[PDB]
């Protein structure tokens, strides 16, 4: 009968025993929130952004569930975590939101784990909290009912003709980026039937890499072909800068008019800001098809 105890696998290859099933989780990562929502975990607190708030895409969803909103990343407190009496404890790796160093002291409260999103899709992140909160059916369900989504839509979207890239823009003088092939961005895209002109690599700047980006100089986006660009972390009046920059006059998207805003929760990909750009390819590219298949942040609550 017995699965608890279990070990769980932490990121850097160290292990955690969590001695019965957690039903009461905080995460100390703004980040890792969003996949614990996911899955429907029982998470009764969770850190927040620098700015002291939950990311947008679920922060309606984490006050509706009464997830309480403890320091900002940068801040961990760990007397508010004491006080919160969890039973399990989730910490990233990598970034703002990581409390890897405090880790000794977070174990002293509750059975720690430490998680990595930085290096991999929501989807593989949310198979690793299923086995730490033994939600691993859920897990898959809402992974699987996502991949069947994706393909429901793949079915009724009308794409323009030809390629799309994806590109972060920040304007002239600045480092800006276009999203990498293994990205979870082009992976979303590519699932509901975009084609994608992918960067060359050649084109990188600098020394900092990341998974989704190929960080760029401003000058190479000149010579970015495709007929279609989506625009990270812009709504269609923000993406106005980059139809309206006057060295980009003839790329063949803006040459089309078919420069689309991928939404302001598009920077990095989770369960939730996924959705939501799936929604929108949906109101731009399906038609009355379109409505039926918008999915909202959640239903029967």
């Amino acid at each position: 009968q017995n699965v608890w105890p279990r070990t769980f696998q932490n990121a850097d290859g160290s292990i955690t025993t969590i001695p019965s099933q957690p039903k009461r989780i905080l995460s100390t990562a703004v980040t890792v929130t969003g996949t614990l929502l996911a899955i429907d975990a029982p998470v009764i607190a969770s850190a927040a952004t620098t700015q002291s708030t939950f990311f947008e895409q679920w922060r309606k969803l984490a006050e509706l569930r009464q997830v309480k909103k403890l320091w900002p990343a940068g801040s961990v407190d760990l007397e508010s975590v004491y006080v919160e009496q969890p039973d399990l404890i989730v910490v990233s790796m990598i970034g703002a939101d990581s409390a890897r160093d405090q880790i000794p002291l977070l174990q002293a409260i509750a059975p720690t784990i430490l998680v990595d999103y930085s290096d991999q899709t929501w989807q593989s992140l949310a198979q690793q909290l299923g086995l730490a909160t033994g939600l691993e059916e859920q897990a898959e369900r809402t992974i699987h009912n996502f991949e069947q989504w994706t393909k429901q839509v793949r079915d009724v979207l009308d794409l323009p003709k030809g390629r799309a890239n994806i590109v972060s823009y920040h304007g002239p003088g600045v480092v800006n980026a276009v999203a990498k092939a293994q990205s979870a961005h082009a992976q979303l895209l590519q699932s509901v039937g975009v084609v994608l002109e992918e960067p060359d690599p050649a084109w990188q700047a600098g020394s900092i890499v990341h998974r989704d980006f190929l960080r760029i100089h401003y000058e190479h986006l000149t010579q970015l072909q495709a007929e279609t660009t989506f625009l990270i972390t812009m709504t269609d009046q923000q993406a106005q800068a980059f139809l309206h920059d006057p060295i980009l006059k003839n790329l063949p998207s803006i040459q089309r008019k078919q420069v689309y805003g991928l939404g302001e929760n598009s920077f990095r990909i989770d369960l939730f800001s996924a959705r939501e750009i799936i929604n929108s390819l949906l109101r731009r590219f399906a038609g009355e098809q379109a409505q039926s298949l918008v999915m909202p942040l959640e239903h029967h609550h």
